[PDB]
């Protein structure tokens, strides 16, 4: 059939590949197109800090916690392969700092080497008085997208620069199944007021001497609203602002002063570090991920649509669970239609 | 006081700065000079991986364990300064890998978060069964000598590019005190059967994705001679164990392959690492450090010599304790006048 995938971020390409891997052979070719108005380096995925860490509390949906662990073990299976780093993948250890005792997270056993910080370690951080150490994985969004873009291309999947104006335009274009991987902009094709823009701004620096990640938490302020330092492959990511409901795509001086001063308080060696750039992106924030099937009809046309959007703060930490799951839903469509 | 420090590696320059910090005030006539046939970047100190880790089993001199511990506390007390990475200093986390269970080292509680590797960690390393995880410090030899040089220079200490043929000749130059930090070449000025060269070839690569050191210890053998991978401030250092007794400064194809093949199998992502250099150094291997005082009469020419050499593959790890010790013994020269 004719599958169209709208969106070239981590969700869009994890999904296009996951589907194509399973539902393709040499005498059952599955025609996949990828329509998208933004490709790497210009997606929200290229901004993502890179790191694998879910939210501290165990999530409401029991499927989301599976999607996290399935994602972790999928990436961890590549650690030791010659091409881990070429996917944007490498191991990284680090600190999570709190201003007060909190329960161990639900993923203490998912990560490698979890443990509490000793008193000696906590004096390294004057402003904080409790926390953890653990080993995890960098998945550099910019790289992973380059790699996924190439695996798709080897397999014959084709890409088109195209702003989809409605699901119908793509339906009349002659598309049997559509995968809706438009992230924060999903609300334009079909309204969805539960989906807000999580506006985060980051500073990227050269500070290759920084090797561990350092993630502070403010529980009052919620996730990403407190300084984090994340070592990348070529550069350190500096962050600490996340504004839910702000659609301003401009970088601004208020966020710079917050990220810069907060991060220099943790890591004073950053006074020298050259700023390479500053970027803003929109987490597709949503109380839950919309990952479901929905048939549509129009005047001269009708179609099958699968949603994969609203991952918010955890696109890379969950993309593969979400993709495996879309490919099953897609399997159901081919089962029901005698293909 | 006329002091001559022979040597411009870590030992000589740390020892010159201790001495000066602790005595420029009290002794108003204090003139220190640094003689060396090599300065940075040509010292064995510069070749080193720059990593705080003592030897696995315990030392012979128990003084050595306290000099190590003193060094760690000193460097750690700069973690928090804005000028730690300009000093050559930054934390690093990493893995020690073994082919059998071994007792925990005497330094487990000096380093941060010392701990055994779990099974999924050990699954990441197919040819290894046991190990430790801990967070230590990188002290980049090259960058630290630079810091040390600028410090000593504001302080007025004078440097001279110059080869010493004997202790005798420095002493007739008016040298009251001679601090002997000549590393592996110390035998030239006074025979020492115990001092051999730990020759170690290394490969510097451009591989900034690697955030953790990985050290192997193949205590018998298994072709690869314990490959290690140590991330630096910019480049990574690949290497093996020392070949003791070898004085050959030339790089050889035999050792390149051992190191490259052996480390590539430790960390396969090394396949696309740009090689930036390949250098050979000589550790001052000796069953225990020689940190002691000795006097020399060459007629009615009087001189105090304080030896601070023989630090093995651990001189960056132990430097500051020794430098401090040599400060004390220098006081007990001043004391006797
Ligand atoms: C500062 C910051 C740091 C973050 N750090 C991390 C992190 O460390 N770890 C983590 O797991 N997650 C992190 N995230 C979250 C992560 O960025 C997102 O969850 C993820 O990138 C969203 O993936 P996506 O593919 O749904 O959307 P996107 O990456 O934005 O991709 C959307 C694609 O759909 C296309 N599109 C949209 N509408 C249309 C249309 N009408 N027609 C055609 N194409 C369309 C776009 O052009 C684009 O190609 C972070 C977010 C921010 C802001
Ligand atoms: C491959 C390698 C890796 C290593 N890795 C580590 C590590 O990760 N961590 C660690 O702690 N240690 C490490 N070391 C050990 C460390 O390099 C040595 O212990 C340390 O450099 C010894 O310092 P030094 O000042 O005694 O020697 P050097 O740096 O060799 O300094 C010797 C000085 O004496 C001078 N000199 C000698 N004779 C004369 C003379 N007659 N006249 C004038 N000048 C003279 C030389 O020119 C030089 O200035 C490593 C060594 C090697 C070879």
């Amino acid at each position: 059939m004719r599958v169209v995938v709208i969106g070239a971020g981590v969700i869009g390409l994890s999904t296009a590949l996951c589907i194509h891997e399973r539902y393709h052979s040499v005498l059952q070719p599955l025609d996949v197109k990828v329509y998208a108005d933004r490709f790497t380096p210009f997606t929200t995925t290229d901004v993502a800090a890179g790191l694998w860490q879910p939210y501290t509390s165990e999530p409401s949906n029991p499927q989301e916690a599976n999607w996290n662990q399935q994602t972790f073990n999928y990436l961890l299976s590549h650690i030791g392969s010659p091409n881990a780093a070429n996917m944007g993948l490498t191991p990284v250890s680090g600190y999570n700092l709190f201003r007060e005792a909190v329960p161990d997270p639900y993923w203490k056993d998912m990560v490698l080497g979890f443990r509490k910080l000793t008193p000696r370690e906590l004096d390294m951080f004057p402003d904080y008085r409790y926390g953890w150490f653990n080993t995890s994985l960098i998945l550099e969004g910019r790289k992973y997208l380059q790699w996924l873009t190439e695996r798709l291309t080897e397999r014959g999947v084709k890409f088109f620069l195209r702003k989809v104006e409605s699901f119908e335009e793509v339906a009349r274009g002659g598309a049997d199944v559509i995968i809706n991987c438009t992230g924060v902009w999903a609300g334009v094709l079909q309204p969805d007021p539960l989906l807000q823009p999580g506006r985060g701004q980051i500073i990227k620096v050269d500070a290759p001497w920084l090797k561990n990640f350092i993630i502070t938490h403010d529980l009052e302020r919620g996730i990403y609203n407190s300084p984090y330092i994340a070592p990348g492959l070529q550069a350190v990511t500096l962050g600490g602002t996340f504004q839910v409901g702000n659609w301003n795509e401009i970088n601004n001086i208020q966020d710079h002063n917050t990220i810069w001063e907060g991060c220099c308080r943790l890591e004073p060696t950053l006074k020298d570090a050259k700023i390479v750039g500053e970027y803003t992106g929109f987490g597709p924030v949503r109380p839950q991920v919309r990952l479901e099937r929905e048939q549509l009809r129009f005047g001269s046309s009708n179609t099958e649509v699968i949603h994969n959007y609203g991952h918010g703060g955890y696109g890379l930490t969950i993309h593969w669970g979400c993709a495996l799951e879309v490919a099953k839903l897609f399997g159901k469509v081919l089962e029901e239609r005698n293909l």
